C-alpha cells in the first residue's frame, strides 16, 4: 500500500457521492483529487452486469482531468476491451474473462503489457485456496500460468472481507505477493486506518497498492489522512 485508490461504481452515469445520494463521476474524481489522490480506481457497474455501458463517461474524465485511472467492468472480449482501451484508462483490470480464456489473455498481455491487471477473485474452501471464478480454478495453479504469460499486475480479493472489519487477508496476500514478480493490488476488505498500515509495511514484499470503496464513503477514515499515515511509514 505504497499507493491508496478509492474506488468509485458507476451506473447510468451516476456514482455515489462523498456527503458530509448521487452524483457525477467527474464530482467524484475531483472531490477525490481534491484530497491527494492520485490514482482512481472505476468500476462500470451497466458493463459488468451487462446493462448497458459508460465508456463515454470515462473518456471525458480522462480527457478533462491528469489523473491515473484504473477500469474495470464487463472486460471480457476484444470488443469490450477496445472499448475499455478507447476511454484513455492509465490501466485496465480483467476478472472472471481471463481464466475462462487463458489463451485470450495471454493474447492480450502480450500486446497491451501494464495496461492490464488481471484480477482474481479467491474463496477458501475445505483448506484450498480457489479461485472463486466462474469454476477458475487452484488459486496457485491461475497465479503460475498468469505469471508466465507476462502478466504484469494482480488485484487479489479474498471473497469474506467485503463485510468490513474483519480486515483484509494478509497472510493470503503475503503468499501471492512471494508467488510471483508481479506487484499486487489488495483489494475487498478495508475496515480501519490500522488496516492500510498494515498492508504498507508489506510494500516491498511486492503489495503496493489498496483499492478502498466503502471505508472512505462511510467516512471510517479520510483519504488525507490515510496518504499521511503511509508517508508516517515511509520514514
Amino acid at each position: 500500500t505504497f499507493t491508496i485508490l478509492p474506488a468509485v461504481d458507476v451506473v447510468n452515469g451516476q456514482a455515489v457521492r462523498l456527503d458530509q445520494s448521487y452524483g457525477t463521476p467527474l464530482e467524484s474524481a475531483l472531490r477525490w483529487q481534491e484530497q491527494g489522490a492520485e490514482w482512481l480506481h472505476f468500476v462500470d457497474l451497466d458493463a459488468a452486469f451487462n446493462r448497458g455501458s459508460n465508456h463515454e463517461l470515462m473518456a471525458e474524465i480522462t480527457r478533462q482531468l491528469d489523473i491515473k485511472v484504473e477500469l474495470t467492468g464487463g472486460i471480457r472480449d476484444d470488443a469490450s476491451l477496445e472499448r475499455a482501451l478507447a476511454t484513455g484508462a492509465t490501466r485496465v483490470n480483467i476478472g472472471t474473462a481471463a481464466l475462462e480464456k487463458p489463451e485470450w489473455i495471454a493474447d492480450v498481455i502480450r500486446r497491451h503489457g501494464e495496461k492490464i491487471a488481471v484480477d482474481i477473485a479467491v474463496r477458501l474452501e475445505n483448506g484450498e485456496w480457489r479461485t472463486k471464478g466462474n469454476d477458475g480454478g487452484d488459486l496457485w495453479e491461475v497465479l503460475e500460468r498468469l505469471d508466465s504469460q507476462g502478466c504484469s499486475r494482480f488485484v487479489v480479493t479474498d471473497v469474506s472481507k467485503d463485510g468490513t472489519l474483519t480486515g483484509p487477508n494478509v497472510d493470503l496476500l503475503r503468499d501471492v505477493a512471494a508467488a510471483t514478480d508481479a506487484p499486487i493490488v489488495a483489494s475487498g476488505g478495508i475496515s480501519t486506518l490500522e488496516d492500510v498500515l498494515g498492508l504498507a509495511k508489506y510494500q516491498d514484499e511486492g503489495i503496493d497498492s489498496v483499492i478502498i470503496g466503502k471505508a472512505l464513503y462511510e467516512h471510517r477514515f479520510t483519504l488525507a489522512e490515510a496518504l499521511e499515515a503511509v508517508e508516517k511509514l515511509g520514514k
